[PDB]
């Protein structure tokens, strides 16, 4: 129902390349080892320096309706690229500009751009096959120390880190980025069952030196229900008094009385009790008391569909720690004493949970779950004197460990832009159906050399020179920018995830070859 | 969502830069000993005059967004200064002005900012091991009167007054600067257990020349929980009335028929009691609770854990005190009669909670209630004439205080910027990696010399000439730029802490560094 | 967060000049026996005219925020003196407006303003201890006229009254000035224990001449608790009976039973009863309940600590005066029977309250029950034709009670500004520390000559030439401005309190001194 302004042909395509190269040109400053940093106001407070191309991208946008046509378009390509791979949005952007610039030029009044559009997927399909083609696996922890280390524009610390936790946790094992209060970045491997629930009670502190409540050898009770009843909790303390082992409690809450009783018999006449709430909030608190309940062998009391009660507790029926740690704010469990079949029966009925999942929010939670069974968690905090540098190395950390994963995943090629430069010969190699479709394979031919001429520009040298002495070396021959030499990419480290690069292409050219099919412009006037 | 302004390369460093001197002239021009104030008008009252760098910074916002960046980067600079040390923010303004400015103007089309960052970090590290070699502990009160004196503006009551509370209350105590109602600053020790909870009965008063309760070797009744019964209190009465002592009755709070009970027997038959409610709203009211028995020797009643009742007093589970003085607003308990034992065991239970802890706020109750069992606390009140007046004082103060817990925790370096100046040979002594390592090194070496220049500028003198001057003197030799000699910085008491020069070093060049390796700035549109 | 404007230097500090000359040029036509008034428009209604300083101060603001800075800080003199002295504002406005202006004039490149302002309060405290060397003491009810008399721009009636009044009331009594609907002044001298609460029932009245109830020898019952019952005022109306005495019941109210038999005793049988309720709103209720009791000789009635019971009532227990009177909104009891060493120690009990209170509020209360309990209370109505000319004589009125109570509390000075011009020498035995600080003291010497100036100048003569003959005359010789020529100004009655005159000169030269020490001034952007 609003008013609506309407624009033809060149004029439109030339305000929607007029907005692409606007955000294009912000992004492409940060490409490569001597890309630099864009900094965007935020209105709550200090600014954010980024390296980001999917940061510099989303904080953009323009007053010009047909400029912001354009604007949105990348930035649909640059977060469509960081959702699918997490890295490789500043090469999306160069290549989807590039792309959008040659399939408007070529548009004229016989020129059919959905032909030329068709030509351009096919040229992308027989380039994402070469890549494929010319891919090979990670086999080495030096291959992922060189991935992240290149991922996190040359910082060789952030690499190793993320190197040593890959070999602690594995390679498919939980690592998160947090925040740091020191200046050096630092690993925490986190080992055993350890949730963020302290102990109920205070009193149940024997060890005032850490403010903590440590046993050895203790068992363990495990409950959904609330235990609150004298009765519900007498029977567990006489079987741990009978057997004189210590025992913590892991349960939705402890209520007045039973908490009462507990705090009496650990002060009057010192029994070796801890209290420690559940976590969760659902039926992740059920799953995860599952989890405790086989990796200590034990069995779960008030289940709703078993029925088990507390007031018939046999000694078979606690599980057993080597050690428990229970502080303020987190209780931890080592070394469980369950039968080895049923925590890998649980650790495969997990894994078969995590191939039928689509939420993306219980695949963290089925994660973390196998992490806490199998072979703990690591947490990289990041140091910095600033937040400012705190988050402009943090999105620096999660790049790198996003193309880590996937080099895991889906192996390595060469780096620097020379994987799709290696390409262009399968583009040599095809036979278009009609000339739109060879127009297209030009515009993709022309395009592939995008990336290598950006990042040898971002370092001061004319990037067509460095491009044509690439294409006339060998194929293990690239560009180093930060040396400035001619090298071998896989024995200097600069390689780059396969996943990340086919990723960036297609989803440059997806919404590319379609931002040129277009005749017609219609925006909202501005009111 | 919101239009943005992009700009790229020198015209937007130019613009921050713009808002980086703007705000750094405002905060240079209160450095040093003849360093002057800045007039802030606030909207709901009278202005505010302060010579504080972190108020002068803070208190500064620019129309224009390219500017106001720079202005919010240096406030960070100067926040985290502020927040780290407590001192040194208008050092650290100044240092992060000149590093920025160094390296907006190494900025070319070959150079790499984020190596230059890389280098500046190198030298930075470098000069703050230079420092920490270079630095030597407080070991006399005379050192601790001359930090804070130095950190006062030159104030010799100032430093002698912290340097006596220091003495009194230990290098660690808790000392609190409020406001005063005198023209001239005082100093109150308060010793031995004062809480700010008065009597609940006014008939309780045995000393009409001050309208206080006083009782001398009186026994102590605490209780956590109300007292409200009167079998709950008639036991306690029969024990101080057959051992004829007065009772003291802490507890947190007193109903109708326990005061009735209690004024019935001080009025009719002359019994010595007093009623206090207990300190705290939580689990801090029975924590004072627990030290203030531990202290006297006695028992909390109505414990959840141990369940104590009141209806079962004995001679041995009332504490005692030596004194106590009841006053309409507050209550203190002087020699108390606790074994010296328990005393020492509550103390380190209290250290050691101390040790993990990172709300700092609960940092502040556990170091008062330390205060309250070891030494007692300090209060500094500060006098004037005007609110001003006190305020200005206050902030001179506070700074003081800060500078002297820094000199107790890390030791004194030579003040006047001199310690800065010493650690250019350290620098002299670098081997950079490369060409933007090499300019880095240089822009730090540059900067070393900033904050003497800043202190000689603000005295009237040319300083470049004092600084060459310093440098082709001894080691020992600094510029008193209120005597305008130069002389011995530790013979005369110019010193300063340590760890307020590398936090100020550190942090200007963190985030300064980082802001010289921008390329692109992405605004919003004023509306 | 809001965009900010920051200057530097000289024209910040013209403009601070410029507000504060804006606001102490209106300041400054009221100084003086031929002082004028302000007009001040009120929004509401009628416009304001006074003579007063600091309101001509508080009611000037500027659009210009950094002349509103200066106008606020000398805002800040007046107010500062006027809650210290309550007098001697126009003194304190025209002496900070002279220590600013003195101040600015002498900052250049190598001055230290802040060794000028310590300069400049090492003069005041010079002159301070000159000011309390030269002081006498008031002795003769004379100097309190002469004080009151000069205090309220030279008017006779008023200094008058006051003497009438502190000779009545004394010279620590309790004075009140309010308004009147008669065209003169009167003073009006309330004696014994008369309180704002009327009788309950109109029917106690037994003298319809002024619709009173007169009563003489009669009983009092005085009751904490609410009378309401039948047998809580059987008793007494039986002893009252017994005894053929009149009885007036002080309590918190009376309820319809008590209330009916009361007014059926007094209409069918004759009985002289009159019920009261007990002034007060709370603890002070029952305070004066108890100076009631005391002075009478009586006891209270359920009292919350004792708990004394109304059915058993002694005749002893009642208390006696010589003659109460019942008005219809106050009833007042004359001639109390009471014991004079119980008045006494009550007496001495209040003394020993007032020192240790700060709120101001239970000050007036614990000065209002000694009044009634010694002295009576003093009450000035002033007269007029007009509410402006009411207004402007009561701020006058008020200004001599202030002048009057320091005179009391710390002794007079010469009047006319003379008092500060004989303190010049005791500046001329000083030795400054430094040249900064021998200009702060020429600054306060050049400041001392001000305000006898200006008291010339709105004589309409040279007030140099006035100065100068007073500073080459005796000790005692001083310029009458009212009759314009030279005088003994003891001999004349021109004198000023000591207390005054210290505190406009401390309270001017803290906040311009301090406003002299400013170089960047930071305002908001106006909107
Ligand atoms: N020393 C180097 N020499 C040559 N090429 C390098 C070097 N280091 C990294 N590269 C290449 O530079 C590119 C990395 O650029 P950059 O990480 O800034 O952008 P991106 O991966 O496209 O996106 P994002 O901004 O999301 O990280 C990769 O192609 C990588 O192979
Ligand atoms: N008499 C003096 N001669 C030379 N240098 C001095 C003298 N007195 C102090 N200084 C130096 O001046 C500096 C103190 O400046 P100032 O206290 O105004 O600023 P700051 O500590 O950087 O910041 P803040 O505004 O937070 O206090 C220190 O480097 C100190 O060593
Ligand atoms: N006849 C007189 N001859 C000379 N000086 C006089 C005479 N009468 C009063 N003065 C002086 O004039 C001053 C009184 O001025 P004024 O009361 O207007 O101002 P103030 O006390 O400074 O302030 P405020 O407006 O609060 O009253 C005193 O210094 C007093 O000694
Ligand atoms: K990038
Ligand atoms: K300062
Ligand atoms: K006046
Ligand atoms: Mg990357
Ligand atoms: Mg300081
Ligand atoms: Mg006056």
């Amino acid at each position: 129902g609003s008013a609506k302004d309407v624009k033809f042909g060149a004029d439109a395509r030339a305000l929607m390349l007029q907005g692409v190269d606007l955000l294009a040109d912000a992004v492409a400053v940060t490409m490569g080892p001597k890309g630099r940093t864009v900094i965007i106001e935020q209105s709550w407070g200090s600014p954010k320096v980024t390296k980001d191309g999917v940061t510099v991208a989303k904080s953009i946008d323009l007053k010009d309706k047909y400029k912001n046509i354009g604007a949105k378009l990348v930035q649909d390509v640059a977060n469509n690229t960081n959702e699918e791979a997490g890295d490789g949005t500043t090469t999306a952007t160069v290549l989807a500009r590039s792309i959008a610039k040659e399939g408007f030029e070529k548009i004229s009044k016989g020129a059919n751009p959905v032909e030329i559009r068709r030509g351009v997927m096919l040229a992308v399909d027989a380039v994402i096959a070469e890549l494929k083609k010319q891919s090979k696996p990670v086999t080495t922890p030096e291959e992922i120390a060189q991935v992240a280390t290149i991922s996190a524009n040359g910082d060789k610390e952030i690499g190793n880190i993320i190197s040593d936790a890959m070999k602690k946790v594995g390679r498919k094992g939980v690592i998160t980025v947090k925040d740091g209060k020191t200046l050096n970045d630092e690993l925490e491997i986190i080992e055993g069952m350890k949730f963020d629930r302290g102990y109920i009670s205070p009193y149940f502190i024997n060890t005032s030196k850490g403010q903590k409540c440590e046993f050895q050898d203790a068992y363990v009770l495990l409950s959904e229900k609330k235990i609150s009843s004298i009765q519900s909790i007498v029977p567990a303390l006489e079987i741990a008094n009978a057997h004189r082992k210590p025992l913590v409690i892991i349960a939705e809450d402890v209520d007045g009385e039973a908490l009462s009783t507990l705090v009496l018999n650990r002060l009057k006449v010192g029994l070796q009790v801890v209290a420690v709430k559940a976590p969760g909030f659902g039926d992740n608190r059920k799953n995860q008391l599952k989890d405790m309940a086989i990796a200590t062998g034990g069995a779960v009391f008030g289940e709703e569909g078993l029925t088990l009660n507390l007031e018939d507790v046999q000694p078979h029926d606690l599980g057993k720690v080597g050690e428990v740690i229970v502080t303020k704010d987190d209780a931890m469990l080592l070394k469980g004493k369950g039968d080895k079949a049923q925590i890998e029966k649980r650790i495969q009925e997990i894994i078969e949970q995590l191939d039928v999942t689509t939420s993306e929010y219980e695949k963290e939670k089925l994660n973390e779950r196998l992490a806490k069974l199998s072979d703990g968690v690591a947490v990289l905090k990041v140091g910095g004197t600033s937040d400012v540098e705190v988050n402009e190395k943090k999105d620096r950390v999660t790049d790198a460990l996003n193309a880590t994963r996937a080099a895991v995943e889906e192996g390595i090629v060469l780096g620097g832009g020379c994987a799709l430069l290696r390409c262009i010969p399968a583009l040599d190699s095809l036979t278009p159906a009609n000339e739109d479709q060879k127009i297209g394979i030009e515009i993709i031919k022309r395009t592939l050399k995008i990336p290598a001429m950006t990042i040898a520009k971002n370092a001061g040298v004319e990037g067509s020179l460095i491009v044509e002495k690439i294409m006339q070396s060998s194929s293990e021959v690239g560009y180093d920018a930060m040396a400035g030499d001619f090298v071998n990419m896989v024995e200097k480290g600069i390689i780059d995830p396969t996943k990340v690069v086919r990723t960036a292409l297609l989803d440059a050219a997806g919404v590319a070859s379609l931002l040129t099919t277009a005749e017609v412009v219609v925006t909202e006037i501005p009111k």
